[PDB]
Order: C-alpha cells, then sequence, then structure tokens
C-alpha cells in the first residue's frame, strides 16, 4: 500500500490502515493538490473513458465526463444522521441505530475497493489563515472524486502540513461499491444500485457508500459543509447556512455584505451573480451555496467554505449569467453530463446557439426537432475553481470572514408573499426563516430542509439563542423577499433578476435609516414610493400588487403553518411558537 505517505499524523494513518484492511485496495496514494497530480489523474480518467478531454482551441485544461443514468443526482431516500438517539436527527432526517448502520456499510464496505487505488485526500473547509480551520480526509476509491475534490476544497499539501500530528480532522469514507474481480474490465462510470449516504454527527464522520455523483461523493459540498458544520455549529457557537454571500457596493463606495437562504431552483446562483440595473451600484460575489457564520468580537462574520462552483450548467448563458460564463472560459474545468458538440466542445440546453447535431450525455447521437430527450442531462454540472470568477470580491480568501448587514429568506411563491418585507426583530426574523415555504407549498426551513445535521427544533433553538446573547444593535437586520408573485393574468409582478438590485437598495436604505415601510402584520413591507423604481419600464400598479399583505390570503396561510409547526414536533422552541400566535394576533 503506502508508509511513504508526507505526514507522521499516528491517528490518520491507524484509520487509513484500518479502512485498507477493511476494503482491500491494490494500493493507497496520498494526494498533494499540486497541477502535476491533477493532470495525471485527468489522463487516468482519460484513458479509462471517464473523462474526455475538450478542445485545448476552445477550452484550456477542461474535460467532460458521462455518468451511468442510475447515478445522476443526491439521493435524499438513502441520506441518514444516524445520531445516538432517534430525536436529535428529527422529523425531517432519515434516521437509523449507529449500530445498525454500521453493520450494514461494514459489510457492503468489505471487499469493495478490490481492484482500485484508494485515494486519501486530505483538505481545509474555510481559508487556510483560521484559528481553528476545519479539516477533513476524505478517502475514495474514484478519480473523479479527488480531481473534483482539488477544485471544490483546498486539497492536499497544505491542508495535511495544517493537521500536524494529532489535531482532529472530519474522518469522511466513500466508495462507488463496484468492486473488480482479476481480468475484469471496469466502466466508464463505476457505481451501485445500492447506496447509502451517511452522517454521524458525534463523531464528526460521513460514510458514503454506492454513488460517484456530486454531493453524494464530493464529500465536501453538503455531507461536511452542512451536515457536519451544522452540528459542530450547534456545539461551537457559530452557523453553518445553504446561503450564498453577496456584497453589494453602493454608489458612494460603501459595502454591504448579505447572506440570502434559497432553495435550489430559487435563484442563489443568479442573485450571488447580480449585475445591478441602478446606475454607481456594483456587486461581487463570495459564494452561491455556503456559509460559515460566526460572532468576531461585534458583529457577525460569513465565509465560504468552498474553494469552487459546483454549479447547474442547464439554463447558463451570456444573458442569463455571464460572470459563470467567464469563470468557466478561463478552463480548468469538469462539466458533466453535458452534451458534446461536433467541434468538441460543450453545449447545453439554454446556451447559445442551435447545434443541429450533438453526442448526448448517454453518448448518443442527438438531433435538432427530433430527439425527444435532453441533450445535457437537466440537473447536469460544471466544476470549476472559484478564483477564476472575474466578479469574486478581494475578500474571499479573508478568514476574517465579512461583517453581514442583511440575512434574506425567501423561495418560489405565487400568492401571499410581499416583494420584500424586514422582520420586526431577531425572533421574528427567526420564525420567517423556520417559516419558509416554496412551489402544495412545501416548508423548507432556511432553505435546509435535506441539509441539517441535528434535530430542526433544536436548530431553530439554536438560531434564538445567538440573536438573545447579542449586541442587538449589531446583527443582522432579516428580510423575506419573493420574486415570484404572480397577477391575475399568471405573468410576474416584478421582473427580477438584474432589478433585485431596487429591492437591495431599500434593503441597504433601511439599514441607513434613510427609508421607510408600513407596519404590517407579518413584518415592515415598503410602499412602491419607497422603492427605486425610476429607469424601471413596469406598471406601478403590478408594484403595489407584488407589495401586498392581504389579510384573508394570510389568514389561510395559517393552518399550513401551524401543521409545520405540529410536524417539528417536541422540540419546536416556545420562541417560535410565541411568533406564531404573535402572527395570529395581528391578522385576527
Ligand atoms: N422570475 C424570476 N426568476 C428567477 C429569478 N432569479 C432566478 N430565477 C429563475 O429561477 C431558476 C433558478 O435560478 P438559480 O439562480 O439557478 O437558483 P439556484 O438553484 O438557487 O442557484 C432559474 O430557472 C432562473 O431563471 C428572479 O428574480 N425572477
Ligand atoms: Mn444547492
Ligand atoms: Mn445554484
Amino acid at each position: 500500500g503506502l508508509d511513504t505517505a508526507p505526514t507522521n499524523h499516528q491517528g490518520l494513518l491507524s484509520w487509513v490502515e484500518e479502512v485498507a484492511e477493511l476494503t482491500q485496495p491494490d494500493r493507497v496514494v496520498f494526494t498533494d493538490g499540486s497541477e502535476e497530480e491533477f493532470q495525471r489523474l485527468c489522463d487516468q480518467l482519460v484513458e479509462a473513458g471517464t473523462f474526455i478531454r475538450l478542445n485545448p482551441e476552445k477550452h484550456k485544461n477542461s474535460y467532460l465526463a458521462l455518468s451511468d443514468p442510475s447515478d445522476v443526482a443526491r439521493v435524499e431516500s438513502r441520506t441518514y444522521i444516524c445520531s445516538a438517539k432517534e430525536i436529535d436527527a428529527g422529523p425531517t432526517n432519515n434516521w437509523m441505530d449507529p449500530g445498525e448502520m454500521r453493520s450494514i456499510m461494514k459489510d457492503l464496505y468489505r471487499g469493495c475497493m478490490r481492484g482500485r487505488t484508494m485515494y486519501v485526500v486530505p483538505f481545509c473547509m474555510g481559508p487556510l489563515g483560521a484559528e481553528d480551520p476545519k479539516l477533513g480526509v476524505e478517502i475514495t476509491d474514484s478519480e473523479y472524486v479527488v480531481v473534483s475534490m482539488r477544485t471544490m476544497t483546498r486539497m492536499g499539501k497544505a491542508a495535511l502540513e495544517k493537521m500536524g500530528d494529532d489535531g482532529f480532522f472530519v474522518k469522511a469514507l466513500h466508495s462507488v461499491g463496484a468492486p473488480l474481480e482479476p481480468g475484469q474490465k471496469d466502466v466508464a462510470w463505476p457505481c451501485s444500485e445500492t447506496k447509502y449516504i451517511t452522517h454521524f454527527p458525534e463523531t464528526r464522520e460521513i460514510w458514503s457508500y454506492g454513488s460517484g455523483y456530486g454531493g453524494n461523493a464530493l464529500l465536501g459540498k453538503k455531507c461536511y459543509s452542512l451536515r457536519i458544520a451544522s452540528a459542530m455549529a450547534h456545539d461551537e457557537g457559530w452557523l453553518a447556512e445553504h446561503m450564498l454571500i453577496l456584497k453589494l457596493i453602493s454608489p458612494e463606495n460603501k459595502a454591504y455584505y448579505f447572506a440570502a437562504a434559497f432553495p435550489s431552483a430559487s435563484g442563489k446562483t443568479n442573485l450571488a451573480m447580480l449585475q445591478p440595473t441602478i446606475p454607481g451600484w456594483r456587486a461581487e460575489t463570495l459564494g452561491d451555496d455556503i456559509a460559515w457564520m460566526r460572532f468576531g468580537k461585534d458583529g457577525l462574520y460569513a465565509v465560504n467554505p468552498e474553494f469552487g462552483f459546483f454549479g447547474v450548467a442547464p439554463g447558463t448563458n451570456w444573458k442569463s449569467n455571464p460572470n459563470a460564463m467567464r469563470t468557466i472560459a478561463a478552463g480548468n474545468t469538469v462539466f458533466t453530463n453535458v452534451a458534446l458538440t461536433d467541434d468538441g466542445d460543450v453545449w447545453w440546453e439554454g446556451l447559445e446557439g442551435d447545434p443541429q447535431h450533438l453526442i448526448d450525455w448517454k453518448g448518443n447521437d442527438w438531433y435538432f426537432r427530433e430527439t425527444e430527450t435532453n441533450a445535457a442531462h437537466p440537473n447536469s454540472r460544471y466544476c470549476t475553481p472559484m478564483s477564476q470568477c472575474p466578479i469574486l470580491a478581494p475578500e474571499w480568501d479573508d478568514p476574517q470572514g465579512v461583517p453581514i448587514s442583511g440575512i434574506l429568506f425567501g423561495g418560489r411563491r405565487k400568492t401571499t408573499v410581499p416583494l420584500v418585507t424586514e422582520a420586526r426583530d431577531w425572533q421574528h426574523g427567526v420564525f420567517i426563516g423556520a417559516t419558509l415555504g416554496s412551489e402544495n407549498v412545501r416548508r423548507d426551513p432556511m432553505a435546509m430542509l435535506p441539509f441539517l445535521g441535528y434535530n430542526v427544533g433544536d436548530y431553530f433553538q439554536h438560531w434564538i439563542n445567538l440573536g438573545k446573547h447579542a449586541d442587538e444593535s449589531k446583527l443582522p437586520k432579516v428580510f423575506f423577499v419573493n420574486w415570484f408573485r404572480r397577477g391575475d393574468d399568471g405573468r410576474f409582478l416584478w421582473p427580477g433578476f438584474g432589478e433585485n438590485s431596487r429591492v437591495l437598495k431599500w434593503i441597504v436604505d433601511r439599514i441607513e435609516h434613510k427609508a421607510g415601510g408600513a407596519t404590517t402584520p407579518i413584518g415592515t413591507v415598503p410602499a412602491v414610493e419607497d422603492l427605486d423604481l425610476d429607469g424601471l419600464d413596469v406598471d406601478a400598479a403590478d408594484v403595489a400588487a407584488a407589495l401586498a399583505v392581504d389579510a384573508d390570503e394570510w389568514r389561510q396561510e395559517l393552518p399550513l403553518i401551524e401543521e409545520w409547526l405540529q410536524f417539528v414536533g417536541e422540540k419546536l422552541p416556545t420562541g417560535v411558537k410565541d411568533e406564531f400566535d404573535a402572527l395570529k394576533e395581528r391578522l385576527g
């Protein structure tokens, strides 16, 4: 195997040996994260048929990977929180007894890596200069994982040195579950029909088995950055959240940092890479998925734990998201389940042009106005370095983070929810987030329903407790947005996208005590007067509709919120109950 590994960390070496004895690889390979390693691994993946090297004229050092159509997303049905007691997973999570789960996976892992290299992948979440850098080591039988982890994390040498010879780290175990018999020819994308993605909150351990795709296998992405980190955050006094981190810059050259939690398909990526439509406003981004937030000597400071973008390809283009496009155009990018063009480039639905022929994500011939399937997979991916993004804010690699002025919650609601609402205080802010709905209407609290590492009720308690024990003057203000409200004809009342900068302007003004809003049953909501609609080609009546708080619609909302808070169960905080009662009192 390998006892020529660049580390004297005994606890790690013990663990690597123990795992290797169980899974039985051919060899063990510690990854360093160097450019050379990366090149060597891609070449091996090209030779295996897993990667196709894209035309070097068009893209620099970029690759297309096609997965088995069986292994194509996060599978929440097989994703588990195995805490000691079932209550500490809670009703939003799938639980199994820790002993029962260890019995199942230790059986599955026995001999699972026969005829494969076991890669040991050290990595760091957050910038490397931290007091407590949150480090991890992922073991995997998949080069795709290594290569992807290189981009999505600070991977290898640096992280391994930051670990020392003792010093804690997250033990993340992964295997594709497709062992080889001697002489047997492998497949391009090895996976299995048996899948498990398991989190051990108390020991900070992730065990994944069966998939090689995305957040099932890139264990930093969702398993570490939210599921373990939310448990870490609970115990340590901070927040691990499904939030973009936006830096908005006024015409006066003042920087306002925002954290915003939307469920996927509700607009994180677009807001994070906003191009303001008001003169003299510009925006930079620090992240479009995960925010790790802690109190400093005063306010709340956000960092992006990740080192890369794992973006959805379909729908991405020069009109929609030019900044995403430019990030990718610099190359160094692995595309997964997109289409291959006749000139050896990548294409996906939404992208510029109408290529008449393509080779689709299953390797088959695709044809314009004939082939009934999408050329690119509808959830296909691009994996690109953060540092290639032209609008990346300079503070991105600062371990101190950035002070958050505002936290935003929202989702897709055709009715009921106004364009923007400010919370009354913190506890109402927690309640707004806690009852976040999107479309019949699914509650996705803080956009964390699939990602909580512990009881949802205790998570809300945690959110309240941080406020209670802080200077309310220095806490961020909370806001609830809704880009997707619709009129009687069914069109969007608000055009959104870049024009959402106008809602953000109002949020900024409110922070500078320089704009107003009417007190309402659900919090403070602006009139059409209070928004910068200067230069906007929309009906004022449509904007008033968007900002309407109809008492009748909100009364019909109360039983949906009721059911939801009953579903949260016995750990529902009394703080959240009071806010439900208060909202009721105010609506009558
Ligand atoms: N109407 C409207 N649609 C939006 C807005 N922002 C994003 N979208 C759409 O919502 C979908 C999801 O956008 P995306 O930014 O990828 O959401 P994410 O999955 O959270 O990153 C896409 O189909 C977008 O075109 C908006 O402000 N208004
Ligand atoms: Mn997401
Ligand atoms: Mn996104």
